[PDB]
């Protein structure tokens, strides 16, 4: 015959005594003399969070441990602290009020609780989809990177399967906003390629040094994503980019500065294509899709096709690969094998 008033009473007791003392036997001992019915559960774990919430960061670790210690034996569960923290999630505003660092802090509680398994990634997700309390979800992220490290936050990111654009408010759902966004969080290790995508045309304009654009990339991508199909296309893109702004049936002049600055960046393309068929046929991809952007300008696709054998870009075996390959990913496939046709064929029958 125990009220909600004197339940909540007694939960503020065992708080007050556990960040003084970090007793795991006696606040166990103190939540079970509580007797309290199963049906308030939530409700106290509610009060554990809230309670917390304006005092230190210390008192929230403490708290977080509480919570954790409750679970592990087994007076409350996962789904009793899930109900909990939606509950705590749904009075955002009003806290926010009292406690303007109410959803930083929150992070940290969410941070934790899916460290300790309480909560996962794509659970956390689900009431925060399309910028719900935003940028409360982020800052879990943020509060995960920082407690455990950025292999670990990436690798459970990916494992959540969550969709990143679909976590942002409405009008920011955009490729480009979200790495604004991210940026500005420092959660921008998440999509490297999003981020290649984004710089490195800007960097090579900055310094075109061969040997800046290469530490730059040893830089700010990983040797696993260097191997990476993705990465290929952006990095051939750019230099591609980068050629014709600086080049543009051309002159004598024209062709000649080309084959100059391909001759200048080779190295760099070769110390990625090196021993990798599939990267090097994700380079023609690269190469198709440019010269597709500018309508197939004449000789263009082909003088490239040149340029790479010859340079040891690309190795014939991946040129005949490109040719079979079924991909519809990337548009002009057709109108690219109308134009270098008979020089595949010359190399497998000549």
């Amino acid at each position: 015959h125990h009220s909600k008033e004197e339940l909540l009473k007694l939960t503020e007791t065992v708080v007050t005594e556990y960040l003084n003392s970090g007793n795991a036997n006696e606040a166990v001992n103190g939540v079970r003399e509580m007797r309290a019915p199963k049906h308030f559960l939530p409700e106290m774990l509610s009060k554990v969070i809230i309670l917390s919430l304006d005092r230190s960061d210390e008192d929230k670790e403490k708290a977080s441990s509480l919570i954790s210690l409750l679970k592990q034996e087994g007076i409350a569960t996962s789904d009793n602290f899930m109900q909990a923290f939606l509950n705590v999630l749904d009075q955002c505003p009003k806290l926010e009020v009292d406690i303007p660092l109410v959803k930083s802090y929150l992070a940290q509680f969410a941070a934790r609780a899916i460290i300790s398994e309480l909560v996962s990634i794509s659970e956390l997700a689900q009431p925060l989809e399309s910028g719900t309390h935003f940028p409360l979800f982020l800052l879990c992220l943020q509060q995960l990177a920082k407690l455990q490290d950025r292999e670990w936050l990436t690798e459970l990111f990916q494992q959540s399967k969550v969709n990143m654009q679909k976590m942002l408010p409405e009008i920011d759902q955009n490729k480009d906003r979200m790495l604004e966004i991210l940026e500005g969080k420092g959660l921008s290790f998440l999509f490297p390629l999003l981020k290649l995508e984004k710089e490195l045309l800007k960097q090579i304009k900055l310094d075109p040094s061969p040997q800046t654009i290469y530490k730059w990339i040893k830089d700010n991508i990983s040797p696993k994503l260097h191997v990476d199909k993705g990465f290929v296309n952006i990095l051939m893109t750019s230099f591609l980019q980068y050629i014709s702004s600086e080049v543009n049936a051309p002159s004598k002049e024209q062709l000649e500065q080309e084959k100059q600055l391909l001759l200048s960046f080779k190295p760099v393309m070769q110390k990625f294509l090196h021993d990798h068929v599939d990267l090097q046929v994700s380079a023609l991809y690269a190469l198709q899709v440019h010269c597709y952007n500018s309508n197939f300008p004449k000789g263009m696709l082909l003088r490239f096709f040149v340029h790479f054998y010859d340079m040891e870009i690309i190795e014939e075996e991946a040129f005949l690969a490109w040719k079979e390959d079924i991909t519809q990913e990337f548009p002009g496939k057709g109108k690219a094998l109308f134009q270098v046709n008979q020089w595949l064929t010359w190399l497998e029958t000549a």
